């Protein structure tokens, strides 16, 4: 069987192809103590860091979708493999996922790194909006894949992308946590170090959302105190947040609340599907695929829906689909093509990249 | 029973011999995926190509009534023998059309196919003017044949052609949706791609009328608003257009308008009128034969009897036969010829098609 | 009862003896598609080519009196017997007519075909100007017989021929067709092909009139325009003609207007007369016999009269006889003559035709 | 000195009196722009036209030897004398000629154009075939003069002209230019435009001879490839021709391929002979004398010597007369005419012209 | 005087008739601060918005040729007049230029504010393509003419323009920047805002060239490095582009490297030179004008040279002009035109424009 290792900024999703969820789903993240010992590891990988991130100070190897600390994406890729997974990653095809625009040298040193410290017999490198269509049963549609560090849009009709037309966007679910942490100071909670960053993180996820009309909200929580919900600090400390809960989740329409220049969610699918053809945009209207970790506010598929109904003209049907599992939607589709007979010919064995070179990576990659 | 196809310009029109309509009517359009696959055929026909024309590049085999992609033209066949049809073409005689002053290669090319490839047991090329005189029930009258590709005129008195009176003119629907793509640029409507030729034929088709006086016609639409209709596209937008809905068909009487030096329809049907001797003009005077989908303007009879009226003496009586089954005329005609027990013996079978060469489907040619 | 044909350079009047005018007048025609069929008869005879000489080459099987093309004449005689009289021929006897000082071989050719292809019981073969005279009541006069290809005159006194004094011009209507046919180019008319002559033709016995003095008209016709006449072509052209109109009939007194070197009609006649003896010519002068359809221009007679009188003695009296039905004079006469108990005796039967081999048919022939 | 124009339906040329070649020879087309000016004449003459025929609609004022744009005319003739000629009409007897048949309009507005817009002191009209037979120092001869509009035969016998000979016939270089256009579109080569037309007038001119027996041409040609030439296109484009070089110039002796109904120039010569005296027959069959640009064919006169033995008797000699300066006999003879001191008196003054009006123009006219 | 503005769709060029150089170049941008002011104007214009791009968002009112944001656009023409040019706009006839086939309710709105917001005394807009021609001292040519928004070809013959030969690509300088931004994604670097934009162009025009033989090129940017090249960011940051000097600028000759389905430049312009007329071809290859901003690559006239060569037959001579000033050559010939004595009658004046309506704007153009 394939291994499936969906390698997001945030989470690490592993398991095998063949199955319907991750068998291992832990932070990409490495802890190294910031204090001295006195009394031990000297590095926390993934949800040990997590447990004993008190005394750690934290890393993510990826940012915005790009692999930064080589040595740290090993170890991650290391406690994969043999602890979670507890495989041999020499008798396991590979399929890898990644961003659509990265650097064209993060797939090479993902490709030299599988194959000549881990020696996996063969590999592959897909794009995770693909990924996420399988998911869905569709060939036609437009991707809105918002993870950790990256949103991107790709659109996909009767199996043909159309690279033009991708959109990028660097504003994902750690650019909310970063300003999540930045409004929390008004209330006079003090938020710093990388692990209370853990701790924001944990709060977004639990209390935040989308507002359907975001000055109707405003005054709402300005008038009344209904929006205000109480949180639990490790420490017994209790916390209570009121339109901060709808104005860290507004960032994804408004980039500009944190200095951004590019427009919302919303306009960038409208304008990836103006760049299409004409003769598809009906149904690539029809066809929106949520996915990732940062499509799962409350509230948010409602909001997706009224703001590209309000671009697109008034004849279309606008079809929001974000099914409860798009959390998961590049793992899941990517253990379905992994386990097609078709894609058994797509494997670049590690023949074929001692032949070809490192350039055999970029096929069917934009 | 024998097989009659019409290969038009623009349409293929398929069917057996005896029946009163085509059986198969599609678009004579080869499309190829200008894309990348990520997720399928190499090609499409007809309206298989029609339905995925958002990531195809569409081609037409004919240019002109000449055949100009020859793998293109027998993938259109193979569509039409084996899918539309579906019947085996090694077992009926096939009746082909072709415009006057073709090419001889062109109907050379085509029997050759259809005796090698296909291995049809007979077949037949027709004169389309002469069909389309065998639809209407006569033997005397001066044909206007207007399709896709090609306009062409075809005096025929008491079932004598006369070939040195005939006229052909290329510029026909074709010529005619290219300059409606023009001239919509004059409103901002920006119509480039293959696909969206396809968009303003079907506005052709929807919207454009002969204006009868086009001076007049041009200073109503200029005056008020109530020439002016709109029609949505594909994606839901909404155009709006006024004195394009007669400027488009009034190229057929000013070719000018598309930079051509001949004559108008009108003055090309009186010109080959005159060729004819005198005895025979007013007969031919008063069966004037209108066949072929550029011949479905409303009011295009109303003009055509209006200026030749005005070039021929006033004693003749001038008589426009547009018939509202004229888009089909050269089918229906060939589906006559092919069932009367006379033309059984004009088949040119394969056998005679060995011993005599290429040389023998030049018979009653011109 | 006998069948009574004049067959004509022009015309062809059968009918059967007794009546009063002949039952079948049709243009003596053989015409020929001189085009392509491509949807009919291999040619057309009498009225028939005329309705359809538009694509058809028409040719007169006689020129000037003397059959030039037999298999072209035998279609006319079937024709004649069999469409137009609806008989058998063999069973009536046939009264033909032919004009004097004629080849030997054309009335014996005409003889074998009568009795070997049609097998008529008896036929006889008459001089057309004693048949003329017939149809007057007269047995004295000179008979000035015009047609289509000759004029001649025969001076009968008492029923007694003067053959020494037959003249024969071959100069009649057809050459007077063609002289309109030239001089029509003058006004910018172009009539080239045989369907056209046939126009000029009709042209000619429309408004074609003889003038009483040629000068004094001549001077009329370029001072004034009293003398135009219209007339429409069979498609609508209106054309206008002036001293056209009497310069063609004008030909038959000055055959030097088409480069013929004989005198006119009128002394052709005069010296007819003097070739007789002395003592006759007080009675051929006032029996001026016209017959045939050249000598239904209106004013013949008076220049006739007054030309004859001017070389004549001014003590004889001048007496042009031309009834109103001298266009059928030739088969009025034969009517009479083949209903004569007299003549019973005369016809050639078969019988006597194999014994005495053709030369029987050359008795009371000059 | 005098000036000869000769003013044929394509070529003008002009010269003075007793020179030995035309100086202004250009072609009699006058051309007027088609498309918009943005950065020059109203209209363009002769060579002027012929160079800028690109951007031109270029058209004849003189078809089938009669002047049908008069206004055209009057540039072409102004052309003539003030850029070509570059002297004063009014002090030069010009001297004219003109195709035999004409209408008697078409002499009547050359002469008021001559004599009230350009004030010429004198002129006259000649006939070409008597101008053709003055090059070849002849009094007796059958001139063939075949030019781009009219091909004419007139007889002259010992400088008598025999009028009722005359033959006429309206097919020329230009109607051989129009089927060499049509049997092209047999290769695919499609020329359409009045420019167009030059360029197939220049191919026929370059590549197209009379074959001595057309049908052991057509033979040659469909078995081997020895008859085929090439020719560049203005823009580099080389087309190949076969037959086409000789089916184009046998429409002269088969005039039915381009549905005339009329006979071959050999017929049509051996016709106009036949009219003539007996007693003068031979010496016309010897002095066959031909004239004019569509005469220039290679095997023209062989063809033409092996037509016309074959009509007349085997003891008559026959002799084709063909001069290769034959393309300006018509000019040379016109040269020589204007020169004799015998012609001096013919010469129709201005003040003739006023006193005996427009009727003077018609002396020794036919 | 007379002012010369040619308002491209990225470069502002002003100045006076009879110069041989535009007085103010300055970008056409509108630049509008994003961030909050705490210490100021609220818009800037040209060069002034270039500087301060830091904190501005900026916005091309010109889209493809096609003004988009009016108000923008009157904000561009006051900071030309007042300040670039500083005059009066009520003393000087303005000439203004504009991309063929534009939206005729573009030219309209140009003429109305002109008159009635800067109450320009007299106004002409002229075709950006046949000033080029001007400014090379030519009357023929073919003109390719690419800016930042528009590519577009031009025939002209002798001051005569075909206007059904011209071609239009909605492909110039700004899509070859979008392209430039998204390769260089390729080495990890990463432009996204309107500011950085226009950074990416400085680098386009710094170190893009167009490649003679493009895969030759790919295989030696992928072998070596001496095809890399430096460039210093504002910030002191130096980036290194290889392969992607010569892939930005192939997307003129392969625009379907930003998914278009057009043909490049060479093909688009030889399909113009096929449309125009046989007899112009000739000149019009061998006068190849370039002119624009986006003709600026090095090795694009030799590009441009060896890809006409390779469709246009091998006889024709194919020579492209490309003068170094034709950056320039719209303005530069606009200046030549505005200063002839011919053009000072067509100046549309503002008593014309309120007599005539907005209809008067569009004389002349296509
Ligand atoms: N219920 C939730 N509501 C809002 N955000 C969530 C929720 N669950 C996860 N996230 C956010 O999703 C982001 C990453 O999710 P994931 O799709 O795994 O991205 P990646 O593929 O980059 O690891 C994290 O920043 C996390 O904060
Ligand atoms: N109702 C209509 N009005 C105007 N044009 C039409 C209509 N229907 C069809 N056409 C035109 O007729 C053309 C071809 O019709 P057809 O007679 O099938 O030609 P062909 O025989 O060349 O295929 C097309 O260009 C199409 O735009
Ligand atoms: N009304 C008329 N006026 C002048 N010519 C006439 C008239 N009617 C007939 N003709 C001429 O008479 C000629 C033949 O008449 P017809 O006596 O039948 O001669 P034929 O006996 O040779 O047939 C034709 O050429 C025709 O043109
Ligand atoms: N070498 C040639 N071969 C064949 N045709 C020629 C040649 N030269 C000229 N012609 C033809 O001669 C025709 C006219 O010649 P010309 O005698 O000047 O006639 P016109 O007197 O009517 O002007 C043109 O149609 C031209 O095509
Ligand atoms: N040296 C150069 N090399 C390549 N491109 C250039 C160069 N100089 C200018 N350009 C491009 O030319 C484009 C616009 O130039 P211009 O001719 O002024 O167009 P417009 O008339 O539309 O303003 C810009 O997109 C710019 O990037
Ligand atoms: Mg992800
Ligand atoms: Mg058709
Ligand atoms: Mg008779
Ligand atoms: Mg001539
Ligand atoms: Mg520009």
């Amino acid at each position: 069987t394939a291994l499936v290792c969906d390698n997001g900024s945030g989470l690490v999703k592993a398991g095998f192809a063949g199955d319907d969820a991750p068998r291992a789903v832990f932070p990409s993240i490495v802890g190294r103590p910031r204090h001295q010992g006195v009394m031990q590891k000297d590095s926390y990988v993934g949800d040990e860091a997590q447990s004993k991130r008190g005394i750690l100070t934290l890393k993510y190897p990826i940012e915005h979708g790009i692999i930064t600390n080589w040595d740290d994406m090993e170890k991650i890729w290391h406690h994969t493999f043999y602890n979670e997974l507890r495989v041999a990653p020499e008798e396991h095809p590979t399929l890898l996922t990644e961003a659509p625009l990265n650097p064209k040298a993060n797939r090479e040193k993902m490709t030299q790194i599988m194959f000549e410290t881990f020696n996996v017999p063969a590999m592959y490198v897909a794009i995770q909006a693909v990924l996420s269509l399988y998911a869905s049963g569709r060939t036609t549609g437009i991707v809105l894949d918002s993870g950790d560090g990256v949103t991107h849009n790709v659109p996909i009709y009767e199996g043909y992308a159309l690279p033009h037309a991708i959109m990028r966007l660097d504003l994902a679910g750690r650019d909310l946590t970063d300003y999540l942490m930045k409004i929390l100071t008004e209330r006079g909670y003090s938020f710093v170090t990388t692990a209370e960053r853990e701790i924001v993180r944990d709060i977004k996820e639990k209390l935040c959302y989308v507002a359907l009309d975001f000055e109707n909200e405003m005054a709402t929580a300005a008038s009344s105190s209904s929006l205000e919900k109480s949180y639990e600090l490790p420490d017994g400390q209790v916390i209570t947040i009121g339109n901060e809960r709808f104005r860290c989740p507004e960032t994804l329409f408004q980039p500009s609340f944190i200095g951004m220049e590019s427009a919302g969610i919303h306009e960038t699918t409208y304008n990836s599907i103006m760049k299409c053809d004409i003769d598809i945009r009906k149904d690539l209207y029809a066809n929106n695929v949520m996915s990732g970790g940062t499509t799962m506010y409350p509230g948010i598929a409602d909001r997706m829906q009224k703001e590209i109904t309000a671009l697109a003209p008034s004849t279309m049907k606008i079809k929001i689909i974000a099914p409860p599992e798009r959390k998961y939607s590049v793992w899941i589709g990517g253990s379905i093509l992994a386990s097609l007979s078709t894609f058994q010919q797509m494997w670049i064995t590690k023949q074929e990249y001692d032949e070809a070179g490192p350039s055999i990576v970029h096929r069917k990659c934009f």
